[PDB]
């Protein structure tokens, strides 16, 4: 949950006012062919304080990455579409320590468009779209991220941020992250991610962070990991996240290590077709292990899920295993209904974990145990409606992904917090 106002200090249209730096005037070119990397660094370098770089609608090739930093009281606004056309690794765009900054497209049609694809199909990955590292005071939003060579949008180190009102999809595979977050007080909400990892992910350190109305339409989907030593993550709240066919509803990943992950809340989840729903996993296998007892897990609360599973005689969709050595406690458990789309029983599966809910034990001492639920009967109000713009089939690894508009229906029953730009 948030500990104080997030987003940008002054308003762009004030940024705007103070100058404005169009990149036309920098020497870039909309010819699609022309590298516009320098120019988006030289009108960095004239608007960096009080300024706004401004990218006027049109095509351009961003062959060499730009890396913007020192900026105070600044924002670029995106209004074009970048095509990569560099090969080198890295970071596309990165903005770091600066403060007081805004990141957007004013007619919500702005894009940048990795062609990840020509990597995938090699069987390799290439640079991550967009880094944030040590940004304070920010917002992000109304922009569109499609096909990221590797990474589509990271936040490290960040604080006091929203991010909303984006569409980011890319590959079939794994190695594709949606959102990466870690830093304090950030508001992530109206964000749909495609791909085959990370939806929208918090890592460690971390604290004060509010992610709500998220759509994992064929994701990873959401997380919170790997963690490993001197974990440090607290006043978590992820509410009102629908998933579709997704790996996950949502899991926490550890193996080894050693730190605190406390005051967690999961609530309204709603998943169809997804391979694990509700997974917590303190010896998750692809990970190699940390030296240490375990990250201590406390007081977690997971309540009201419905929906669907794959299978869930095969992956139990009340998955919690916690550190033998270092037992889950005060885990919350409640209405969680999630029902089986083949067979007729499914497993609730828990390890040394603590708390009250299905599988868990409200004991003293705190030792470890195995234990697995059959349950062969339908849990009652499993049923949950499906989001209209569920895709039927993903977008492969070998051929370019077409760029989509940002939607305005993130959640069943729900609408957008804020209105589309334009
Ligand atoms: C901005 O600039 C970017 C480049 O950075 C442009 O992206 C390229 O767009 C073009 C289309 O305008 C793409 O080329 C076409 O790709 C077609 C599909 O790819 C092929 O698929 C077949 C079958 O799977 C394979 O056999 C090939 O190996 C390719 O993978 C391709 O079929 C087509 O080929 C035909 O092109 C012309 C007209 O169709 C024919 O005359 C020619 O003989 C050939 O047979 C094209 O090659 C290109 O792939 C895109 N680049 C990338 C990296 O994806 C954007 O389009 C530009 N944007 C704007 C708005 O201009
Ligand atoms: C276990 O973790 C939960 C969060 O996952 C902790 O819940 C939080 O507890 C506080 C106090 O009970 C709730 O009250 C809030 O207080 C502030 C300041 O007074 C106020 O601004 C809010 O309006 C609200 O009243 C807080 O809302 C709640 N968090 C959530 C998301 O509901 C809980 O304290 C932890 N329990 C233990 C034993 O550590
Ligand atoms: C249950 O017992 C211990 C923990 O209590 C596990 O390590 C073992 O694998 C078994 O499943
Ligand atoms: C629950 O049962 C499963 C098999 O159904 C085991 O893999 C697990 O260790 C626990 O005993
Ligand atoms: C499956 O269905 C019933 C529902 O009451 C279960 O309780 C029982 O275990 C059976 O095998
Ligand atoms: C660990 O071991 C103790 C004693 O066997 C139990 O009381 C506890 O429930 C858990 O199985
Ligand atoms: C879980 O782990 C404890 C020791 O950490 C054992 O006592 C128990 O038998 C199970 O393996
Ligand atoms: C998990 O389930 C098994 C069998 O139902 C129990 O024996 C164990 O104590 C735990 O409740
Ligand atoms: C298997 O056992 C769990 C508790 O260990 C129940 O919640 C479930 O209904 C099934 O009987
Ligand atoms: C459910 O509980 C056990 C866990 O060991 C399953 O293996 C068995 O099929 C039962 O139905
Ligand atoms: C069956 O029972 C559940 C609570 O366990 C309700 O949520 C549902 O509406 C139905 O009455
Ligand atoms: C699933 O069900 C909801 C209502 O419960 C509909 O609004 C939705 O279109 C889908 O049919
Ligand atoms: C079960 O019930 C829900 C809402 O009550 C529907 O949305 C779903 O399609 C199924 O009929
Ligand atoms: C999800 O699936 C249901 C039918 O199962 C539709 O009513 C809904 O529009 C979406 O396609
Ligand atoms: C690209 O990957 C292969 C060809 O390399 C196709 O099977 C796939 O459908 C996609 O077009
Ligand atoms: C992937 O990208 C290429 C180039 O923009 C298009 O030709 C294709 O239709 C898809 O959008
Ligand atoms: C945002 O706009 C869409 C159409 O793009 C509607 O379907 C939705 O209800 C919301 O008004
Ligand atoms: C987003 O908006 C759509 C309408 O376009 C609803 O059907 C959905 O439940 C959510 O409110
Ligand atoms: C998105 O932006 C709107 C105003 O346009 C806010 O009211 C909302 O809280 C969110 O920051
Ligand atoms: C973006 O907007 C189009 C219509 O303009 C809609 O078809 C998509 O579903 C939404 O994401």
């Amino acid at each position: 949950q948030l500990s104080g106002s997030v987003g940008p200090l002054t308003s762009a249209s004030t940024k705007g006012a103070t100058k404005t730096c169009n990149i036309l005037s920098y020497g870039a070119v909309a010819d699609n062919s022309t590298d516009v990397g320098p120019a988006i660094t030289s009108a960095w370098a004239a608007c960096k304080s009080g300024g706004l770089v401004y990218i006027p609608s049109g095509n351009y090739a961003l062959n060499t990455w730009v890396t913007l930093t020192g900026g105070s009281a600044t924002a670029i606004q995106l209004d074009g579409i970048i095509y990569r056309t560099g090969t080198a690794s890295g970071n596309m765009i990165a903005v770091t320590d600066t403060t007081d900054f805004e990141l957007f497209s004013s007619t919500s049609k702005g894009a940048v468009q990795g062609f990840g694809y020509v990597y995938h199909a090699e069987g390799t990955y290439g640079a991550r779209i967009l880094r944030l590292t040590d940004v304070t005071h920010f917002s992000v939003h109304d922009i569109i991220l499609v096909d990221a060579p590797a990474f589509h949008f990271t936040m490290d180190t960040c604080s006091d941020g929203e991010v909303y009102n984006m569409a980011i999809r890319g590959g079939n595979e794994g190695g594709l992250d949606g959102i990466d977050v870690w830093g304090s007080n950030i508001w992530v909400h109206d964000v749909e991610v495609t791909n085959k990892d990370e939806c929208v992910t918090v890592k460690s350190p971390a604290n004060n962070i509010l992610v709500e109305s998220i759509y994992c339409n064929w994701s990873g989907g959401c997380a919170m990991g790997s963690l490993g030593a001197d974990t440090d993550v607290t006043d978590i709240v992820y509410r009102n996240v629908y998933t579709w066919s997704s790996n996950q509803m949502y899991m926490i990943k550890s193996n080894g290590g050693s730190g605190t992950v406390s005051n967690v809340l999961l609530e309204n989840f709603i998943g169809h077709g997804n391979a694990y729903s509700l997974d917590i996993d303190g010896y998750w296998s692809s990970m190699t292990a940390v030296a240490g007892d375990g990250v201590q897990l406390n007081n977690i609360t997971v309540k009201n899920w419905k929906g669907t599973e794959a299978n869930g005689a095969t992956r139990p969709p009340i998955r919690v295993v916690c550190s033998d050595t270092a037992p889950c406690t005060d885990l919350t458990l409640e209405d969680i209904a999630i029902w089986t789309e083949s067979g007729s029983s499914e497993l609730y599966l828990c390890r040394s974990a603590y708390g009250s809910g299905y599988c868990l034990k409200d004991s003293s001492s705190h030792t470890s145990y195995t234990t697995t639920s059959t349950v062969t009967a339908a849990p009652s109000g499993y049923s949950a409606t499906t989001m209209a713009a569920d895709l039927a089939t993903a977008f492969g690894l070998t051929a370019s992904i077409p760029i989509p508009t940002i939607p305005t229906s993130f959640y069943p029953g729900l609408t957008p917090y804020s209105a589309l730009a334009g």
